[PDB]
């Protein structure tokens, strides 16, 4: 099977192009969607850092003008990137590794440019894409529709969300001291470019964790928490009818019915969701796993001090309140009608309304990125 990819630009003046990134299905092998509809699968380059020998810049009709209409084939962790005036430089490690543009290291090629991307997967089972937000906000908002069997649409951040929540995150930074303005990058020219998450601030000081931004902005909290528990019992919902395990504080582990442990985490795990009892583990138990999800997710949203239990019986509106939150989370929530904005952000309530930025269809026919609005 395959799938129309329609690349559009609904009002964006000047150049837009898309670049459709993946791997093939089967061979695992890198593959570029090409402006000539035609694939482009690298070989592997004799040397690191080889620029893309191919140019797949896809340019995009003017604003309004319509989609760039090519057959997607199957490909998996895809992404549909977009870039303003600029192209892309893609480069090619030995492997073939494709080379990406890293939107959070500053020495990038691209770090510069006003560009983003969406993630989708298309296989014999379904066509899966995803606006997330877990890692950056861009200049540059994606939405998308899927038509197959029905159509999904995502809807973008919206004009001007990035600088928005640029400016939101650096009145919180006024507010707080924390570098959340660090999180926004800004062109040489004042545009703000893009925004990133702290976890991507942080991750070049994993190796050096006492200049870690952010290191200590969720200690005091996670002290409260994990003496709060200590006491009494924190009662995660696994949720689809799995029930709910307690958990109690043994000295600095969180330990749950069922032996599921959770060492304190840190603010960095917090961040990223996956490092210290949240750190993705293989061998972990379904419950384990949905208890960490949980527990993430409520460290994230700040409601491990005002919800012993959750995430049934929190809302929406309990999150993100008081100094310390993942104001990250909060700012880009304010200013983006769906998708998630941190790792754990699928952690919802029930009854609570999907507010992923997936889109997916078992039969897709028409894929539909678009920039602008």
């Amino acid at each position: 099977a395959t799938c129309e990819l329609a690349l559009e630009n609904k009002s964006l003046p000047g150049t837009v192009h898309a670049y459709v990134t993946g791997h093939e299905q089967g061979t695992d092998r890198w593959v570029l969607l090409r402006p000539d509809g035609s694939v482009y699968r690298p070989d592997s380059p004799g040397a690191p850092q080889t620029p893309l020998p191919v140019d797949c810049a896809i340019p995009l009709k003017g604003a309004g003008a319509g989609p760039v209409v090519m057959t997607l084939p199957q490909m998996y962790g895809a992404r549909v990137y977009f870039v303003r005036d600029d192209k892309l430089d893609f480069y090619l490690n030995p492997g073939p590794s494709l080379v990406e543009p890293a939107f959070a290291t500053p020495t990038d090629p691209n770090y510069g440019r006003t560009w983003s991307f969406c993630e989708f997967t298309f296989n014999p089972q379904q066509l899966y894409a995803n606006i997330s937000y877990v890692d950056l906000v861009t200049a540059l908002p994606i939405g998308l529709t899927l038509e197959g069997d029905s159509t999904h649409t995502v809807a973008p951040l919206p004009d001007g969300a990035v600088q928005r929540i640029a400016d939101d995150l650096t009145a919180q930074a006024a507010s707080d001291g924390q570098p959340w303005d660090k999180l926004v990058t800004r062109g040489s020219d004042g545009q703000v470019l893009r925004v990133v998450s702290p976890q991507n601030l942080m991750a070049p000081f994993f190796d050096r964790p006492d200049q870690m931004p952010f290191r200590d902005l969720f200690t005091a909290q996670i002290d409260e928490v994990w003496e709060k528990y200590r006491s009494t019992d924190l009662r995660i919902d696994l949720q689809g009818g799995r029930g709910t395990l307690a958990g109690r504080v043994s000295g600095d582990t969180l330990t749950f019915e069922g032996g599921h442990t959770f060492v304190k985490p840190t603010s960095k795990d917090i961040f990223t969701c996956n490092h210290g009892p949240f750190a993705n583990d293989p061998a972990d138990s379904d419950d384990k796993k949905a208890l960490l999800a949980r527990i993430a997710a409520g460290f994230n949203r700040s409601i491990m001090l005002s919800h012993p239990q959750q995430p049934n019986g929190t809302t929406v509106a309990d999150y993100y309140k008081g100094g310390v939150t993942n104001h990250w989370s909060r700012v880009v929530h304010a200013n983006s009608p769906i998708g998630y904005a941190f790792p754990y952000d699928d952690v919802r309530p029930d009854g609570e309304p999907d507010v992923s930025g997936a889109a997916h269809d078992g039969n897709p026919r028409r894929f539909t990125v678009s920039v602008g609005s």
